[PDB]
Formats: structure tokens, C-alpha cells, sequence
């Protein structure tokens, strides 16, 4: 009896200034999410505080990464304490654009969500394989090797979610169907269940982090193991309403 | 304008919180900024907005950090843009541990610096040699390196300023022999004048952004070539507003 | 310059003598250099001198290993100046051989690169991970770590080759898959892309330091990441004209 | 009866390149030796042919390492086939700086002199004491268990010669007298009458191979079992004729 709750991220990515984040905001601060649906919106980290500010206690705000310290010598880094000092209750971590244009790796990956975690933030923790990883049948090995790293590092997975990012059909000229979505979801919850145990893996939200609209968001959603999302362009506009009622 | 007015930088990097810098914030603002002096505060990026809220107008807040896009697909980066919708004036560039922990090349900095003055944004471009560069003379060479691939992309040093780290010896009280600082910083000023023009040599500030505590802040401005600093952490310290006035 | 000129080196190990060596050298000799390629080979110590004198100056000589000093009381060793001194361009360093059977660390192997560069020598620095590694998944972070600590000494790549050698399976016909060689080289470009700027990784060559034979030398070279090899014994058969040319 | 004839080797180490080394064996080649004195030379690996063919043939020339196999997978390493290959009689095994500054063990020394000797080339072993281990009064054991490997490894006494270093007097603030020089050497007579055969240890020259200059080497010769040097810093020079002739 999956009873896991409908979980929607908007990710803006970097994107947004107050005046047309505000306006989002007032979007949604409108709109009316189904009491069974958790929302969450990840701003621009320099609009953490401005968006918890202007959101209405309904929606969590979520930061879009952060370090493994709580203080130090990181010129543009900040910590799990200052976004928790802001109001936020997530952090995005692992992100393919923080693990491949940044080059984050997983080791690091794998400490802040340790640390995240025990700063007692959610985490969001994105995992994928890239168009050469998925080319060559490797998606299980790729990611059951960065979930592992996740799951080493949680020791509670009451305070995060999973978010699996297709980076294979992500500008490469591959198109990924809501199938083989629920294919790498399935995969995932089966190696929680395995290497974690039944409940966490029954519990554990494993949304999808690919290319998601009003218009597919139905259908996706529609899948077994797929629980939920992380919208990165449509965050941005009204539509992320339709996508917070897709299970619907 | 040959009289190069003081710039003391204040690097608080990943420290504090709202409390923590409410407290430094009110004190700044209680503190005199004398017109032979400009004063910057670049607070942790999840603390731009509020700083420059509280932060008196007299002073100006600077991201520790930006991209090289107004908008993009790049998960926990901000833009220049974005900076400035935050009343802040200035980004800082180049620092340490943005090129020596998180790897960031020159070419990526050269293009943020690019963009950010695109974008109508100060910047305080950073530069510095390692430890095993300094042990081997080539000091003035990976300076120049460094400054070189800025300069190509500064067309207009008015809202420019250069910050030298003596990288192999940063942090605690040791402040690197006033003498090495000098030499470095007179080498910098004397290609400015023959790659750009003797003007901007004689207008530039050469701040110092090594080790610099709210005494010794006193015989290191007393050099020739040394128009300012760029405190790392006495700048979370009280004695930064000492620093500011490292004169009478 | 993007188009990365082929680079074929030829390591002959501790293998030959005069009498060999000379037949071997007389052939080379013989062997026209396509500008589309630029061959190098490593005779042992005692034979710099001798093969620098009989080769073909189109064909360039490189020491197998040196020290980072000009000069002092180490029995046994060489330093760059001496094999500049011998017309020799070129040094080995890093090799699978040289920390793996005479425990070389990464650090005296990057303080060689640090001085052999310093003192006008090109070097081919060599990398790669043991099968325990490879039985583990952390190729890649064993293969970067090694890169890393050879690019902290790397200053100006114009005279600078990778070389990643499969030390899990090298030696034989048993030339370890084309694919495996892709992935690693692949990783390795878009790590110097990012570490310091597309225009070195897009000049820079990474030669493949594994089984290559005077004829899988086609398949190997046809991957997209596989600017050249480091021939280990068939550098010593007349195979090695071949491999040179491993194309049309 | 001590008819041992005196023996003098010059180990030039890293030192010299074909100028200042042509220049040297200019001297020595224009140089008169006693018909009485054995004089041998050891080049830099990668100059051991050009010293040899610039080198008058009443000069032996010597490797200063080497391993212990005719040919292999051994980059940077040579074979006692290549140094006979280039005229070379000799070969330094066990210098002091290979065992420490390159941590060569016994076994392996073992195993290069019993090679270097089957393959026809006389050895200079070396052996020696830290200084830690003279502070203990280990000197015995020590030097004892090292010329032990070395006659385990030696079925013929008349391709060898014993170099004692006082490794303990070398950069370490300790001076060695020729008195305790000539204890050392007595010792290990002792070792080999006792151990090999008398006439052995009557036959077998020891040489000293610590600090000697053309003004000690005088003190040092006249002593009884102390029947030549191991020249090192003054064997690049002029001074070296001096020592040649200590013993007269």
C-alpha cells in the first residue's frame, strides 16, 4: 500500500529575479495544492530568503545546493545552517548539472547530504546517467553506484526523496518515454528494498526529475514507482500548478 | 582619477547567520565611512539580499560569487543580474578558494568577469600565486598570467578592482612580510599602465587580500602599491571597521 | 592549435643494446614521418645518448625517468638538464612501472613534471589505475587524483602529453576493450576542459599507454578521445612504423 | 702480505653534463695515475658511453646502478648488459643514497650484485651505516648483515670491492676520523676472513667511501685496511689526481 505523498519540486534553476519570482510566487501562493500533495520550490540561492519571504507557509522552500560545513573559508559557498536560517527545509543535492558543468563528485556529493541530513534538512537527492552511461546499458550500475552513495550517507530516510534525472535524453537527441521512467524507478525502489529494507523503499518518494509539463505530467505520474517530480523550466511558469495536480 | 580612493573589502565567505551578521551589520552602520575610504561587504550568497536590506547605503554588499549567464540551466549558481536586483554593486572573482578548492579556471573567471561588467556590476577581480609557485619564482609570471586573462576581459576599469592573495600563507596572523606584498602589487600596477594605460595604473586599486588583522592593517597600506585589503576573517570581527581606517 | 597532431610514443623499456637498438633506429630512419603524426622514442638510460645520435631528427628522444633537480648527490639518477643536454625533448614520467615496482609517489612524480617542464624538457605524464582499482569503480577518481596532482605542475601545456595506461591488463595481445580506453580518455579531456580551459583540452594529447600492437593500433586510434599511444613492446618490432600510422 | 692494489673510484653522482664532464675526463685523461692505483669513474647513467669514449682506456668506467635482469619491463632502469654493452666494467650497488634516498633493499641489492657479477661486471658494493644506527653502536651488526647479503651473492671475490660509508657522518653533524675508518674497515676484514676465507679478506679491497678530499686522502690511504676511496664531490674535480695518488 504505497500511501507515499505526491511530492512536485520546482526547480527554477538559475533563473528569476523578484520581479518575475515574485510573481510566481504569487501564482502559487493563489493556487490551491491538493492537501495531498507536497510542493517544494527551489530558488536561485541568492533568493532563498526573498521566496520563503513572499511563499506562503504551504509550499517549502528549497535551496538549490550547499556545502558540507557549517562555516569556513568557501568564498560563495553557504551552509545546510544558513539555509535552514533562511526558512528552507530542503536542499537539492547531487544535481547533474552540480555533478557534470560543476564537476561535483560523489564523495562531496555524498557529505553534504550526510551533512544536510544531519543539519536536519530535507534532501532532494539527484541521481542520473549520462547519454555515454545509458548507451552502453549501464544505467543500473551508474545509478545504483551514486544511490548507494546517498544511502551510506542517510541514516534517516524520513527527511529525503529521490529524484531520478534521465541526463541521457537531456540535450542529446534522446527522448525519454514515461516507460522507461518507471523502469529506472523501479529499479531504484528495488535496491532500496534490497540494500535498505522493505519499508524505507516502500515509503521513500523516488520522483522524476526529467522533462516534465502539464501536458505529460499525467501520464507519468500515472506510473507505479513514480511519486512525484522535479520541474525545472515549467517551474518557472503556471503550468507548475497543473503539474502539482498530475496525480490528480 | 589619480587619487585612488581606499578599498577595504570585507570577505566574510561561509560564516555566520542572520543573527551573527544582523549584529555585524548594525555595527558597520554605526561606523563612520570616511570619504577617503571605500568600504564592501561581501556577505555568503544566501545573505546578499539581507545584508544589503540592513547594511548601510554608504557601504556596498558584493556576491562572493556569480555565473557568466543572466539566466540558464545552472543549478545552484546566480547571475550577475540577479546580484544587482539585489541592490548589491559588486562581485568578487577569482578568489582563492573558488579556483584552488572548487576548481574554477581562469577562463571561467575571465568570462564571468566579462559578463558581470556587461552586466553593469563592480567586480573585484582576484588573483595569487601557490605555495609551490612562490618556491619557484614564477610569482610574477602566474600574477600575470592571471591578471592578463582579466585585463582581456575589462574594457572599462572604472568599476574594477584587483585583489592579490598570497595564497601559500593566508588565514591566521601571519601576515606575509609587507615587503612581498609591495613587490607583488608594484609589478601588477606597472602592467597596468604599459598593457592598459598609465591612467588606469594611476586609478586602479591594488587591494591585498591576504593577511590583514585590524593592527597590522596599518604599515601594510603603508606601502606604496597597496590601496586597500580584502579581510577574510577579521572581516566578521569588529576590528573591521579598524581596518577601514588603516590611517591616523 | 585544436587539431592535435597524432602522437605515437615508444616506450622500449629496459630492452635492447647497441647492436639492437641500432638496427631498430637504422629502420626509424627509413620510416617517414607524417606531419599528421609526431613519433617519440624512449630508449633506456644508457642509450639516450646513442639512439639521440643515430635517430632521425624528425623523430624526437625521451628519457624513460628523471629527477627534479639539476644536480646533486643521488646515485643513480639524471636529471632533465642532462637529458636535454643528450638532444633528448622529451620524459617519461609517471610510469606504470615506475610507482608500481620502484614505489614512485605522485608527489616526487609531480615535483619531475614541476622541474622537467622548468627546465625545457616536454614530458609525457603517465597515468592510470590497478585492477583492485578498477574492480572498485574509482578509475576515474584514481586516474583525476593522478591528474590533478600532474596538473598543480603544469604551468604551460604546449610541451605536455597524457598518457593513461590500463595497468589492470597491459603487455600482451589482450589489448583491453577500445571502449574502456574511450570512457577513461574521454573523462580526462573534459577534465582538463574544466580544470584549465577548453582550448588545453581541446590541444592537449592523451595517448593510450595500454596494448597496442602494430595492428589493433586502428581501432584504438579510431576512438574520438585517442590522440595517439605509448607503445610499450612492439616499440621494439619493426611493427611500430605501423602503429605510427594508424590510419589509411 | 697486503699486495692489494690501491683503488680509486670517482662517483660524479647527478652531476656534470658533456661539457664539464668532457672537461674532467680531459684532466684525468692528461693525468699520469700510478701503474700501482686502479681508478674507476662513474658517470651519470646517461652519460656512462659518452664518459667511456671519451675516457682513456687505462680508466675503468662504472655504472652507478643498474637492476637485476638482462632485459625487461623496467622503464628508467638499465641492465648489466647495456653497461658492459657501453664499455663499462664496473657498477655502484647499494650506494647509500639508492638504499635510503630510494629505499633499495638488500634483497633486491642482493640480487643486482649477484646478476651485475654473472653478467661478467665487476661490482662496487657498498655498505653503511645511518647515523641512528652508529648512535646505538649497531655499526657491526649492521654493516655485517649488509656484506653478508652481498657474499651470499658473491661466488667470486676477484670481480668485487668493498666501499664503507659512514652514512652516520653525512649531513648529520657527526665527523668521521680516519681512525675510525680504518676500525670499520678492520671489522669487516674481520668479516670476510671469518665468514669467506682468508686469503679473501687478505685480497678483497675495502675502500672508504666516506668524505675524502686530495688534502685527507693522504691520513685516510695510510691506513692498514682502508686500500682506497669512493670518491664523491671531489671526483668532479682536479683535486681527484690528487687522490689518486694518496697512498704515495
Amino acid at each position: 500500500a504505497p500511501s507515499r505523498k505526491f511530492f512536485v519540486g520546482g526547480n527554477w534553476k538559475m533563473n528569476g529575479r523578484k520581479q518575475s519570482l515574485g510573481e510566481l510566487i504569487g501564482t502559487l501562493n493563489a493556487a490551491k495544492v491538493p492537501a495531498d500533495t507536497e510542493v517544494v520550490c527551489a530558488p536561485p540561492t541568492a533568493y532563498i530568503d526573498f521566496a520563503r519571504q513572499k511563499l506562503d507557509p504551504k509550499i517549502a522552500v528549497a535551496a538549490q545546493n550547499c556545502y558540507k560545513v557549517t562555516n569556513g573559508a568557501f568564498t560563495g559557498e553557504i551552509s545546510p545552517g544558513m539555509i535552514k536560517d533562511c526558512g528552507a527545509t530542503w536542499v537539492v543535492l547531487g544535481h547533474s548539472e552540480r555533478r557534470h558543468v560543476f564537476g561535483e563528485s560523489d564523495e562531496l556529493i555524498g557529505q553534504k547530504v550526510a551533512h544536510a541530513l544531519a543539519e536536519g534538512l530535507g534532501v532532494i537527492a539527484c541521481i542520473g546517467e549520462k547519454l555515454d552511461e545509458r548507451e552502453a546499458g549501464i544505467t543500473e550500475k551508474v545509478v545504483f553506484e551514486q544511490t548507494k552513495v546517498i544511502a551510506d550517507n542517510v541514516k534517516d530516510w524520513s527527511k529525503v526523496v529521490l529524484a531520478y534525472e534521465p541526463v541521457w535524453a537531456i540535450g542529446t537527441g534522446k527522448t525519454a518515454t514515461p516507460q522507461q521512467a518507471q523502469e529506472v524507478h523501479e529499479k531504484l525502489r528495488g535496491w532500496l528494498k534490497s540494500n535498505v529494507s522493505d519499508a524505507v523503499a516502500q515509503s521513500t518518494r523516488i520522483i522524476y526529475g526529467g522533462s516534465v509539463t502539464g501536458a505529460t505530467c499525467k501520464e507519468l505520474a500515472s506510473q507505479p514507482d513514480v511519486d512525484g517530480f522535479l520541474v525545472g523550466g515549467a517551474s518557472l511558469k503556471p503550468e507548475f500548478v497543473d503539474i502539482i495536480n498530475a496525480k490528480q
